[PDB]
């Protein structure tokens, strides 16, 4: 019905993908979405288009795309909107992509940062 | 005595710096650190060396450097350790403590779920 697609930067190193995979598995452990997939913008598979099509094939008509990025940048403003076809890959007409906001300066980020500062 | 240095990627766009600024401000509001400074790896000021030097001159000898990055990558494993002189910059008898990134923290899941629902 509805799918969650977590999208991340990707890296020539393996850590960025590992992060998205672990995040997806935890979201799945929460039992909130019928369909959960990940896509990596560059260097690594699944790519963002592959994640969106896999989601569509599993039966999703509304696709929630969450940019797992701390801040807006060209990737969240230009490259990814592009891949998703939101700026001038095929999305069927009965399907809508809903592109969400990045993490930003969430109070919980401050909490994490302070934990890290103390080595926890 | 001890300083907190928040380090971020930087971007040709202003949003990456704005993020670090807001985060530093919120940490400052918590009255946890005597010295709090931000530095940006590229494209923007303060640079990482400038943040560390500011901290040192304000009286810090222990500099907690926290990479405000989601995952390790070449920047957290190579570029930043080198700016910190961990592998332009000359420190002192002072210790830099280079901390860990955010990683797949449960609170990241919480934020992601909020974002999924437009919150
Ligand atoms: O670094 C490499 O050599 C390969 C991977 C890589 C490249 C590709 C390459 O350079 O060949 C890539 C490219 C860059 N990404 C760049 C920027 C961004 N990378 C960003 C992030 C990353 N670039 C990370 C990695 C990459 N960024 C990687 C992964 C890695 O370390 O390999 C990350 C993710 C870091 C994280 O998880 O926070 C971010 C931040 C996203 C956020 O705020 O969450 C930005 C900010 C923006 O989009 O303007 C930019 C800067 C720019 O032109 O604006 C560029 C060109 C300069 C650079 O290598 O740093």
């Amino acid at each position: 019905m509805e799918a969650l697609v977590l999208v991340g930067h990707g890296s020539r190193l393996p850590y960025s993908k590992e992060l998205l995979v672990k995040l997806a598995e935890k979201v799945k452990e929460r039992n909130l979405f019928p369909i959960v997939e990940i896509g990596l913008m560059e260097f690594s598979e699944p790519t963002i288009p592959q994640a969106v099509k896999k989601a569509i094939e599993q039966g999703a008509k509304r696709i929630i795309v969450v940019p797992v990025f701390l801040a807006h940048g060209i990737h969240t403003t230009r490259d990814i909107p592009r891949l998703l076809g939101l700026i001038e890959l095929e999305i069927p007409e009965d399907v809508e992509i809903i592109y969400r906001e990045p993490i930003g300066a969430d109070d919980r980020i401050v909490d994490i940062i302070i934990d890290r500062a103390f080595g926890r």
